[PDB]
């Protein structure tokens, strides 16, 4: 049921007790908690966490635009699933509708909802706290067939539903809504995607992603204590520089000590006479020290320790977020490993949700921010051609037609030579005229 | 209500008791304090938040005008909605009229009146202080249909409106104006723009927009404590160097210790008598030390460390603000993903809010500043052609008409090819007046 009809066991075989009858619990990897996006939405507010998605959403940002309405080739772009098929007035003004249909997320526009850039926003948000992203699909009521409008909900209140076995359920309604442990609304498999991003075939998970917080919680915590034990020197006492022992038989009256201090803020404090010496005539002074000649901040190489760790989880390079990468430089490859799979994802999603209600032949991609690797491609190309390939045959290999002028290789040697036996040929077949004359 | 008629739920079930029934309240993430934006605007005057509005005014400040009055390509545009598509004289003085519009904010002019660089220099402030922007707009009374002005409101007095049962209102006036906790005014969807640029999806927040100075309020006011304990030694006592005792069986009486002091001022204080040595002939003497030789600032790794993790959050580079950074250098790419999503989110409002009003077929954008971008395509485009693309395919294919001359790919040996192929072929074309000949 959970993927379709199967000989094996991809589901818990027994439910778990404490859950409700009506959908199945997202749980913890060990088990430790069956309520898990509770305590994660605690460190969704956390400072690193919170400046590498904001850093991943402005990244993203930048793509989400169409590609012809933008004079550089960075945005996206709806094309033909064949790349060499040819396009046509009616599947270009249709092409170019879904475009509009995309960007303004919906068929008309409306200033009320959401444009693709904040969406995208938010799925990215969605997918790199709770590893979960969900979106609602608003089908025609005139018409179930077709599509309306699509907007983001948000994936903590959103589960599996069970049917009355406790086994999840393929038909009709499989995702349930769930506000303060109370049913709200379900919606079926096409009004209502699911995306996992981090998937696992264990059946404790049931096909449920898993979120790197949980991940690093350990590390999450220890970060936000040694910040508050760094914080605490401030925040809390313990400033102290030393103490003045002052030696003698009694110990002074307080009358005696105010009287000293007014004399001490009267000489010294301040700027006003800050460069003074005081004299005194106890028979012994003393003065201890309970803190270093100058203070700075502890455990640095810790700090730097976790926050790589955190960031390698994630993918993202330290040096992004402040902080020094505790091996290799102390970009391109480092935006190659972290953005591009993040594009493709929110890509393959897309594509696969929106453009089915429409039709196979069409697919949705995004463009430019990769020259190098194009021109790498048209190097390959350019080297190619010199002894291998034919103008016509890569002209044609690429979806464009031929042009006249021969099938000719580009070196300016080979010319001659077919152009000398072109010469040297109408000089031999121009002796069958000899031939003929002597008949 | 609070996108369109959906099934799921995207606002909170169950409203806030303690928020007035007539529009729904702006809190924080962990619901700590129901009022923020007041606590907001108390960290609204840090220095080196400051300093980041500044800088990031500063550099868009720049882009703010229109790109036909410059003589270079630095400013922003209005073009059709499709490059491909020719344009008009009409269309032509469309646009002007309506860049005209946006430069002077509105039908005509008005000194007492926003210029659009003030007016993006109010929003950026807006954007990284509240994480909220809005604008009111006047539609001409004579004829609702169209618009005359337009001016920026403080997000911090407005609010999203609720109908009785505390529902978020979609129809009519849905955008609501407080001041001192009294409502003042509301403002119809059209008539009232609201930007968010760090959005959410959890019910709590119910899409109000997360600011980056409540993440950090903690590390804004440990830098503000630690800059305070820096300081504290010059404006609060503690500069003392360190104490002379003199030993004595008893304590001098203090007309002796003046009479000391007047001789020690006298023969050794100010430049006068600098160098000079006293002489006493008491017991024993000491000098004990209260602060080290050389004092210095405090804390210094740990201000370097705050302001990069908090200059992080904002995308913006530590080194233009005065700080090192912590890994990497110790400027393209930093301004690549701290300004440019700014601009498109900047582009992205103006344009769905005010071209709206217009038509769909004309759009708004920024240029500039973006050579080596256009290099790297104009570099595509002349790899591509020595061996791909004929010279007629590209100017068809950037909205431009073909020049007489033939399809041509540019290489010096293709066109002796084509040449070549023409004479011999005029040549063997030539022998049909032959083969009539013997007719």
């Amino acid at each position: 049921s959970l993927y379709g009809q199967q000989q094996a066991y991809a589901e818990p075989f027994i439910e778990m007790m404490d859950t409700n009858p009506e959908f199945r619990d997202k749980r913890s990897y060990m088990k430790n908690e069956h309520n898990l996006h509770d305590v994660l939405k605690k460190f969704g507010n956390n400072p690193i966490l919170n400046a590498i998605i904001l850093t991943r959403s402005n990244q993203v940002a930048m793509y989400c635009q169409p590609a012809r309405y933008s004079e550089k080739g960075l945005g996206f772009e709806v094309r033909l699933r064949d790349l060499d098929a040819e396009p046509g007035r009616k599947e270009k003004e249709e092409m170019k509708r879904i475009e509009d249909f995309i960007v303004n997320t919906g068929k008309d526009k409306d200033v009320d909802r959401d444009s693709f850039q904040t969406f995208c926003k938010k799925i990215v948000r969605d997918t790199y706290i709770y590893d979960q992203v969900n979106f609602e699909k608003v089908f025609n009521k005139n018409n179930k067939t077709k599509l309306e409008k699509f907007i983001a909900v948000d994936p903590s209140t959103i589960f599996y539903a069970t049917d009355k076995k406790g086994k999840i359920i393929k038909g009709g309604k499989r995702f349930v809504q769930v506000v303060d442990k109370r049913v709200v609304a379900s919606f079926t498999s096409r009004e209502l995607a699911m995306g996992i991003r981090n998937p696992r075939t264990e059946l404790s998970s049931s096909g449920y992603g898993l979120s790197e917080v949980e991940i690093a919680m350990k590390e999450f915590i220890a970060y936000n204590n040694t910040e508050s034990f760094n914080d605490r020197f401030f925040s809390h006492g313990g400033t102290t520089r030393g103490i003045l022992q002052i030696r003698s038989d009694q110990q002074q009256s307080q009358h005696a000590l105010e009287n000293f201090k007014r004399e001490w803020k009267s000489s010294l404090s301040g700027i006003n006479g800050s460069w003074q010496i005081p004299v005194v005539m106890a028979d012994d002074i003393k003065f201890v020290n309970m803190t270093p000649t100058a203070n700075d901040m502890q455990f640095e190489k810790w700090l730097n320790y976790l926050i790589n760790i955190i960031s390698a989880l994630y993918g993202i390079d330290p040096a992004e977020i402040g902080f020094p990468n505790r091996g290799g430089a102390t970009q391109q490859q480092s935006q190659n490993k972290g953005l591009q799979p993040l594009l493709r994802f929110i890509e393959d999603l897309v594509n696969r949700h929106i453009i089915s209600e429409y039709g196979d032949k069409y697919t949705f991609q995004f463009v430019g921010g990769d020259t190098k690797s194009a021109t790498d491609k048209l190097n390959i190309l350019k080297l190619e051609t010199q002894i291998f390939k034919t103008v016509n045959e890569a002209r044609e290999e690429q979806g464009k037609k031929p042009i006249e002028g021969g099938d000719i290789i580009l070196d300016a040697s080979f010319l001659q030579g077919t152009a000398q036996l072109q010469q040297d040929k109408q000089y031999n077949d121009g002796k069958q005229k000899e031939r003929l004359q002597m008949m």
